[PDB]
């Protein structure tokens, strides 16, 4: 997917990485039950802790300019470094958000609840007021500051169904600009997911270990490249994407 | 139930307890007839008095940590505390709004008027202009600052509804927000009453007398705790509710 | 009637009493018809002038505390005393609005215009553009600062209708609040009436002539109270209430 | 008829009394017609001039009071004195306006246009826009600043009708306060007109002439007031109107 | 007609006039047409270029004055010279709009575009948005600034239909006012075309060359006139109208 | 096509002109692909640089002048320069925008995004929201600043539409004015393509290489010109337009 | 009943009271034990704790005495002052014993044991060893310090029959006297109980709550008291007297 790196600037970043990143996150809860008098029917049942391990896979790729162009024109390098890191900061994105990556990257899916949701598409076609319950219900000691994710065309969509204006989303204003739903921010990214907004925030949802990103990588010393001239520019993707639970 | 403490802050507060709280309001009241002349059919009686009693049931329920799993995590232990007091606090919210709680705490139901309402589902299944009538007829002795107990959903689906807006309550706001109904604030909490409001504000409806909260006891002392180390960390409930009348 | 002291607050004071009030107003009024030239045929007479009296008689009803329950709960003498005093000053507004009244104090009816308007059941069963033209038609000779008179269902009925907006009186308010008609403030007065609001301002429409109000008296000594401790609170109305003309 | 002076105030005013009134206007008109080349039939027409003569009937009927009530009450006869002003002067307003007068007065009917219109009851039952097209059509060789005459009880059946707000009028206003139709201030006073108002402005439509207004005169010499002391306090009415043409 | 001399206001005007105007201004258009390689087909085409004259008409007419009037009325002469100039000047108006006059003027018709349209009524009765898209044609090479003739009747009538509030124009104002249609200011002009505005401003559509006015010219020396002194004042019309193209 | 240049005045212009101009611009993209280990299976790619060349093709056309009017009328010449030049600016603008071209000039259509779509009606007659999603997809590595070309009547047809106004684009302005559509500036010519906006701005779409413009030439010296004096002034259209991809 | 106060003497007095009496016993209780090694236990049983009421009624009978006799004798007053004391104190013994009051006092009968026996008449008629082994069945569980009640004729016929001497009681003494059963004093009142000693000492038997006891009150101030002086002293008997079980 080939877009602006939206989810990841929203996305909570962590290092701690030695070779990779490690975190220690709670899982469980500790419940109750009793009566009045003496003696009571009563029991026990405590809390667990996790420690969780994420890796770092590379999306490489190679691309071999020839020395003559090079030499001809000198700005075809600059360009081709430029063109060759946006384009696989939107590979990462598309693990980032929840897309399929043609470089060999990390191959997940949509932003999780406390629980994974399973792909499947919706027998109502329609994203709308869903998005206003959600982060109500994440008003218990769930914290707001949240982010509907919405693809351009529901965008257009919701822009295009009831509103304040006959335009506009939950905020009157056009897709892909300033987005915002309800009481909060919108995230406007393409090929995305059509469903209810999944609970807890950002820290719950997705979150974004980086030893670095797509490094470059040029060769002219290969049995081949060397004679010719015909160098082998490599991107070579780094940094992870996670999507938590608890 | 699970959510913020909304009803209980808005809720009154008695202590006045040496085991437990202990109240004193009046019952009825005097009026008497007469006409022009002499002599009159002149029959007159008298207010009563009297003195309710409220106690404090126990919702305990235990957790059993291990030794290996506390000595190697430190921070599971606190996170228990942190995590089974909000546990009971909501449990305690249950009691104090109108739901079941797990524990065997006090069970009873919705916030009454100078009455007791039988709780019932309405044939018709919506939620609107009375919350004007109400704190409107709180206004020939009664005194406003009223809260009109509305769920979530029907919050949502009163933004649903026709107002100022396309969107928004009685005063236009997203749900679970800075909620408000006409003339006066509205309480948005989960899983509660469809209803009418009681007659009476918060001196009437709903009050709460507190000895304490829910608290934590572990004890490594038990016979299989001992050895083991497995000692069990236990909630105890504290402090109760009462809905009153007159 | 039990409500707020809304007609009397606005209802003008007059004193001048020894035994009770005494005021002086004037009838009728002097005329001309005539032609040019002489001689002419042309005849009229004065204008006359009243001196009416108003009585006050004593609204009772009696409460016959017993010494026992006066020695154990020394609050319910207070609270009763609270208690009465609302109770009959409430049976004055009865008087004062427009109702009948339990105990012996004077019934009268509906505000006065120039006349004394009699008490029939509209066929028309509404409230609404009546209290725009009443007072534009006190605006002649007249003058405003007037006040329309309506019942809280009649107010929600027309904060029920087309206003600018979908609820509010003339004044976009919830009913039984800061009340306000076209031009000047309503009057929210539960069990009155329900029609075209009379000529003439607070002057001409009701006077209330006070001595005082209901006065409390407790005799411990009666043949049968002073053994008992038995004694008798009596409640005794005082001020009165006239609907002037003219 | 009984009101507030308003037609007076808007309406002009001339002196020039000797006895009696005397103004000067021109009737009919001067035209021209012609074609190309000599000679041509070409036919000739003057304008002519008139000299009205304005005279002033009274409106006088006594009202007999007696010395007893005059020296009981000293304040009878200033307020008789200050009452039979009003009640002539509004008397004056009939005749100013367009009504029948009790009193010998002048009667005319409605304020004319360049011509004296019939007085008839309109088939359509309505006073609306035609109050727009009038002063509209006073912007050719006529000058603004028009009124427009409308009864208080159209005047809230305009406020009734579709406005800007629900209630109003062409300026949104309560009725009989600071009256206004489209472009220009509406006068309201009862009884009168439910017509399209007449062309010309206030030169052209009314005048008033006035000598003095209603003058009081008491006279306790007369054969059986002398003795009686049963005074005499007379109204005479003075000063006269005109709905003039051209 | 007899209104405002609005038309000739925002008409242009030229002397030049000796005995009478003359002005020269072009027709036709000359284009161009090819094809790739050599030779081509090329025909060729010129401008050409028109010299029009623009003639007086004299639209006279009398006035018979007796000497008897004449010297009993001083007042009569200057009031009939004061009327017949505008009765001129507004005959002159119906010839400078698109009118009949009585005067044997000259009489033309409608505002022409590049082309003279042919006076008939329309089948669709109404005059709307047609008023935008005409001086938006007028965007190409034309200069806006236009004048869309409307009758105040129609201005009224467009006053009624739907536009910013429930009365006004394209201009929220009333009719015969501060007149102003979409973009541009409107004329209103009584019993004028009801149709959509012709091509071209001001310079294009109406042009009114001027020598002079109605010249008022009064001869007591006449063989029937000077015994009589009926003298015989004379109303002359001067000044032309032309309605042009290109 | 005959209107004002708008579309050359937004398209980027460039010279560098020996005779013709020439310009380089980048062609494809070098992506990449692997995975995590060693060895992996890759492979490369290259970028492409095209040089495209841009002609310039004549639009002539011939006016035949004759002597006689020559010399009777001196404003006849500079007429014709001054009006061919514009028929021959307009004649490029229907090359520049998307027309047919009398003269043979160099005929192409519709601005293409990063492809040539092809000319074809559309099945749905509407252009709206499409207008908002297309500098909005323009968001991400594209630039906005565009201009999506609407046609007068579809541009009076959106103000037909629903917007703020009952009039209005989505800018409420007037069609052919300061024309605006959704967060960027309407181009409005006649004439023009129904369809939603190619994806790219002014770089991508539209390119106007420029020596000069239509130049008059008359030559007096012919065959046949030069007795009669029959001389022949020509317009010969120079600067060309390019509809670029990439 | 007329004597001496022994019975209340003996008597356990309590007070407590706010108005009455509230007293806390226990009616038995239930208790456990736990033991060690490891391993605690916990006790089961609830605390049989009664909480008992008791009411006092007044007891009453009027006494009228002139301003005459009063002013007469100064000392008739004080005497019966210190009549009616006595009157209405043994009129109390009556309840504290076993008699019938003519005051309405509370009327109950003989001592219970632990339980209430029915008043009736022994077959046989005598009272004599019966009494050592009632308090010597006091002995196991129970404490002594008892009182055999026996009435005075008794007493004589127990000192006529057969015991040290040919006189005396189970202590050789006269009747009404120092008296004393065997073990423990005996107590001598009239018109009493003619039957075996009930079971439990002084606490289990009788309980004598007091308030107060016959308080007297004069009024002068009654309507036919005033003017004779005939003031009406009124004795009304107060504290009350509890027969317990258990």
């Amino acid at each position: 997917l080939t877009a602006d790196v939206l989810i990841y600037d929203i996305e909570d970043a962590m290092n701690h990485y030695d070779v990779r990143s490690e975190y220690t996150s709670q899982l469980g809860e500790s419940l109750a039950m009793a009566a009045d008098g003496a003696v009571l029917a009563e029991i026990a049942g405590l809390c667990n802790v996790e420690s969780k391990y994420n890796e770092n896979i590379e999306g490489l790729g190679t691309a071999t300019v020839i020395e003559t162009t090079q030499n001809k024109a000198a700005l075809t390098d600059q360009v081709a470094l430029g063109k060759e890191i946006i384009a696989a900061l939107t590979k990462a994105r598309a693990a980032l958000t929840k897309n399929y990556v043609p470089a060999a990257d990390r191959v997940f899916y949509c932003d999780p609840d406390s629980y994974s949701a399973i792909l499947a598409a919706l027998m109502p076609n329609a994203a709308n007021y869903a998005a206003l319950i959600d982060p109500e219900k994440g008003s218990i000691r769930n914290v707001m500051g949240f982010e509907v994710v919405e693809v351009p065309h529901l965008t257009a969509g919701g822009a295009g169904t009831a509103r304040e204006g006959t335009t506009g989303q939950k905020h009157v204003f056009p897709a892909n600009k300033g987005e915002g739903n309800v009481k909060v921010a919108k995230d406007n990214v393409i090929g995305l997911f059509m469903h209810r907004s999944a609970v807890g925030t950002v820290k719950l949802r997705d979150l974004a270990l980086e030893r670095a990103r797509r490094a470059n990588f040029q060769a002219d010393q290969i049995i081949a490249k060397y004679a010719m001239g015909h160098g082998g520019l490599r991107p070579e993707a780094a940094g992870a994407v996670v999507f938590k639970v608890e």
